[PDB]
């Protein structure tokens, strides 16, 4: 018997095709795993060509391939056989029998010992830009993204093989990582893996009831909720934030009520993973670590709005105090740079005290670019540049040189610029703040680069018709040019140029097309305007405000303060069962069907 | 520019359109004074757009009924 | 009984204005049958002209409890329409 | 611009490189060039359809 003739038997189905193949097995004493019968470029086997054509859902083919396998003595099992090439490496038998959604398959491989923990470690598998499929790189978990449910119940409940819930694949990540991983915000995709999320962990509850499958990290130090706010994956993470279980699930629930009376309700909210006490929470991870553009978003749900808002008003005293600092050191840089060649000491004492000061941001936004090693580091690269500038400025007039007046003034100019920093604070600025920049931004930026290259091509052109008498340079050119954007621009028919007409049409022409041009600028940021939803920027201020949250909680580089720590230590159940619960408050007139367990009998107010 | 009143003046000359820049030459520092002007120029301009494109989305964002109440609160005052 | 406690008092925070009284409770929770018991009983009579701290009957309380949303507006409607007309069995003479 | 930008220019005219590969659709064999689309989709778990490839395999 040879390999074209045991593939095409075995995908007919048909088990009589195969009588002679345990005879010449066993008179060749050839194993069936060898090279001789699994295909040169994949690497696949018999078993697995099998596996593949399925009729409705059973092959008839299947038992009997294993059968005379037992009968040639195989050291290494048929099934345990994986796939060779580094596109498809790991693939078994298993995967492809989970992936043609048959449990009948499945239960008739899984019992014949078929190894439950084999990693699918090929290129396929990996997660990158195309042509792949991430789902875990293990049996489990590929049943669990692709919505079985009932291969899971079975892996996980089968006398042979236990298929743990705690294993891990090459990235460390269990079968909720992977749940997490594969999770799109769809609308369908969510509902999905949040199934799947509450069933697994429902599931683990009972399989291994003293492990808690939320806090194993994968080789990277991530929970399944780090891994959802890193990845940028909002509706799984916003469930994994806000979870109610009814019955003998409710320690296995992050949202618990304390007491109800009427329409009023106080919910407790864990900060396990979330509040920024300790090291890698959650806040910090969408703030400072993840790139995902709906980032904004995630600081908008319920336990962290109310959470940021907290921490927003204790704080508030701090920021107008930095501000407050930064507006007296802009005073006495301005008076400073004013009074320039009692009086001179004064002065002597204001170069030094702005000198320091410069020292003093200079260090601070050092630190913080160490720390942190657009539109997040948008005002800290102008903060560090404007320190910098002051610093060299002062240096240079120490250097006694004559150009250190040019970088003093420049470092005033930019400093009462980044003053615009601090109008975050206040809602309709900050948010207008943020429209504006999302607006104008791109829109100016192209326009002045055309605006710019127009200029310089109609002074050359006029610089060229006006140099032979019947304009000098191209600076008093474009000047003349550029006059006539700010609305002092001078067109006259001139009688001592040769080249007269064409100079006025050149003119003419260039207002034509700079009058075409701030339409195109004006007609695109209306665009914009008309195309702009006010929740996305409400959004995004509320990301900055969080950003500036987070950085003054460390305290500056001099003195570093100690975290208060948010929530009280509730005792939520008997798993007893203690955990940092933020309390949020809320009333609701349409909730007087009253079937919830509350944690206290009697309303407290904060 | 002496005082900061009559450069102020001068500043503010160019929102109303008889704003003068001019390449000097008594002047030392005469490249920075144009560069100074030519930003405070683009920093007008950006200004003027970032108040234009506030009032146009808060005109975009306007609901006709509720300044017909107003209207008719204050005529009922 | 007045249920005069600062959780029961009109402010800002962890708290639910009701009216102080059993009845007053028993109209801004929209039960409807605990109010035709109480007003409807041989044992205590449970007017509907009492007042609590602030001098509010029941129906300036159900005005009280009133926000605008479209489910409260419905049961604050509902109660105030069902104690008129059990004040005009009830206690016919005065408004 | 994609399809004047292929002519080549008025000097040097350069051969049109052919789309897709020819693949065996079926048996009419048909052999077809066939451009390749690949999607994902999260609500088509039912499975009722002839794939021409049993193993799946990147461009
Ligand atoms: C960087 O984006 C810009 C923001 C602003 C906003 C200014 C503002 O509203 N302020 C500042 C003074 C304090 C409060 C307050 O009300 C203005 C801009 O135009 C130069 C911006 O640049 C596009």
């Amino acid at each position: 018997f040879d390999r074209d003739r045991l593939f095409s038997v075995v995908s007919r189905g048909v088990p009589e095709e195969l009588t002679g193949l345990l005879e010449y097995l066993r008179w060749n004493s050839k194993y069936l795993t060898d090279s001789a019968y699994t295909e040169g470029s994949t690497g696949k086997t018999c078993l697995m060509k099998a596996v593949l054509n399925l009729q409705d859902g059973v092959n008839a083919c299947i038992m009997p391939l294993l059968q005379i396998d037992k009968d040639s003595g195989n050291p290494k099992l048929l099934v345990n056989a994986q796939c060779t090439d580094e596109f498809y490496q790991g693939h078994s038998a298993l995967h492809i029998a989970i992936e043609k959604r048959s449990l009948q398959c499945v239960k008739l491989l899984v019992e014949n010992g078929a190894d439950v923990h084999l990693r699918a470690c090929g290129r396929f598998f990996q997660k990158h830009q195309g042509t792949c499929f991430y789902f875990g790189e293990l049996p489990l978990s590929l049943a669990a993204c692709t919505k079985q449910w009932d291969v899971v119940t079975y892996l996980l409940e089968n006398p042979h093989q236990p298929a743990s819930l705690e294993a891990t694949d090459s990235l460390g990540n269990t079968v909720l990582h992977a749940l997490v991983m594969i999770a799109d915000n769809s609308p369908e995709n969510s509902a999905l893996v949040i199934h799947m999320y509450d069933g697994l962990l429902q599931m683990g509850a009972r399989l291994c009831p003293t492990v808690q499958l939320e806090e194993i990290s994968n080789h990277q130090g991530l929970t399944p909720l780090k891994l959802a706010a890193k990845e940028g994956k909002i509706e799984i993470f916003r469930h994994i934030l806000q979870r109610e279980f009814s019955g003998p699930y409710q320690p296995l629930s992050r949202k618990f009520t304390e007491w109800c009376y009427g329409p009023v309700r106080v919910s407790l909210y864990d900060l396990s993973s979330v509040d920024s006490w300790e090291k890698n929470s959650v806040l910090e991870i969408i703030a400072f670590h993840c790139k995902s553009p709906n980032r904004h978003r995630m600081v908008v749900l319920e336990p962290l709005n109310k959470l940021l808002q907290e921490k927003w008003d204790r704080l508030v005293s701090r920021f107008f105090f930095n501000f407050a600092c930064y507006l007296v050191y802009m005073f006495i840089f301005t008076v400073v740079a004013y009074h320039q060649p009692f009086g001179e000491s004064m002065l002597l004492l204001g170069h030094i005290l702005i000198l320091l000061g410069g020292i003093y941001l200079l260090l601070g936004q050092l630190w913080y670019f160490w720390r942190r090693r657009f539109m997040d580091s948008y005002f800290e690269i102008l903060f560090l540049l404007q320190a910098l500038l002051t610093v060299l400025s002062q240096v240079l007039r120490f250097m006694e040189t004559e150009w250190y007046l040019p970088l003093l003034v420049l470092s005033l100019v930019l400093g009462w610029l980044n003053l615009l920093y601090y109008t975050r604070g206040f809602q309709h600025t900050g948010i207008y703040s943020v429209m504006i920049q999302k607006v104008i931004l791109r829109d100016l930026l192209r326009f002045l680069l055309v605006y710019l290259v127009f200029l310089f091509g109609f002074a050359v052109a006029l610089v060229s018709l006006s140099r032979e008498a019947r304009y000098r340079s191209i600076l008093d050119a474009s000047l003349e040019l550029f006059k006539f954007t700010i609305g002092m621009g001078e067109l006259a028919f001139q009688e001592q140029l040769r080249f007269r007409g064409v100079v006025l049409l050149l003119l003419l022409a260039y207002v034509l097309l700079t009058y075409v041009l701030l339409l195109n600028m004006l007609i695109a940021l209306m665009s914009e305007t008309v195309n702009h939803v006010a929740d996305n920027s409400w959004s995004i201020w509320k990301l900055q405000k969080a950003i500036s949250v987070l950085e003054m909680e460390n305290g500056y580089w001099w003195c570093r303060r100690k975290k208060h720590r948010e929530g009280r230590l509730l005792k939520v159940g008997t798993r007893p069962d203690e955990r940092w619960c933020f309390r949020v408050e809320e009333v609701n007139w349409a909730a007087w069907e009253k079937t919830l367990p509350t944690l206290s009998e009697d309303p407290s107010g904060p």
